[PDB]
């Protein structure tokens, strides 16, 4: 395992990652990734039945999203925010059990569905949905990136590729990949 291995996996024959089609996509049951569009638009997210948003990038800049649990208020919509950054050198590893934890808490519930969303949703918020299926779902790295990526367009930045390697070798030794 390398971040080179996960390099190939996001790569077309033509050796190129690619680019989300659509807003957002259902990338694994009951979890969507999705852009800033769709996070702010909560006519669209009912019709998709979600119940839960996750924000992975909460903030003013332009590469954030500047909503709150205030924003989701009258909707009957749970919220967790998370100031990440996009960058090579962001830890966001330091954010992946309470991302993990939301998650599992939105699919206890029966018809729970939840938005992992950042401003493109291409880098963070795939990243923290990785992270979950390889510490809740047992799923080794490359199948939950395999996964995820079938199913979305995504291209997680090359730390963010390093720090799922370095949870799943940590995951392997512990015994906890075995579905
Ligand atoms: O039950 C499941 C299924 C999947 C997907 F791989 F099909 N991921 C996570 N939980
Ligand atoms: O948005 C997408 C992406 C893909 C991928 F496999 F290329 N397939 C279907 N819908």
């Amino acid at each position: 395992l390398s971040v080179q291995d996960l390099n190939d996996l996001l790569s077309d024959g033509s050796g190129c990652y690619s680019l989300p089609s659509q807003p957002c996509n259902e990338v694994t049951p009951r979890i969507y990734v999705g852009n800033a569009s769709v996070a702010q638009d909560i006519p669209k997210l009912q019709k998709l039945g979600i119940t839960h948003v996750l924000n992975a990038a909460e903030g003013r800049s332009f590469m954030h999203v500047n909503t709150n649990a205030n924003f989701y208020k009258d909707s009957g919509i749970t919220y967790l925010g998370i100031k990440a950054n996009d960058t090579q050198e962001f830890n966001l590893s330091a954010y992946f059990e309470r991302a993990a934890d939301f998650i599992d808490q939105a699919l206890a519930q029966k018809n729970g569905r939840v938005l992992v969303h950042c401003r493109e949703g291409y880098s963070r918020s795939p990243t923290l949905v990785i992270a979950y299926l390889m510490m809740r779902q047992k799923m080794d790295v490359k199948s939950a990136l395999s996964i995820v990526r079938q199913n979305r367009e995504i291209g997680p930045n090359d730390g963010f590729l390093a720090q799922l390697c370095q949870l799943n070798d940590r995951l392997a030794k512990e015994g906890k990949l075995k579905p």
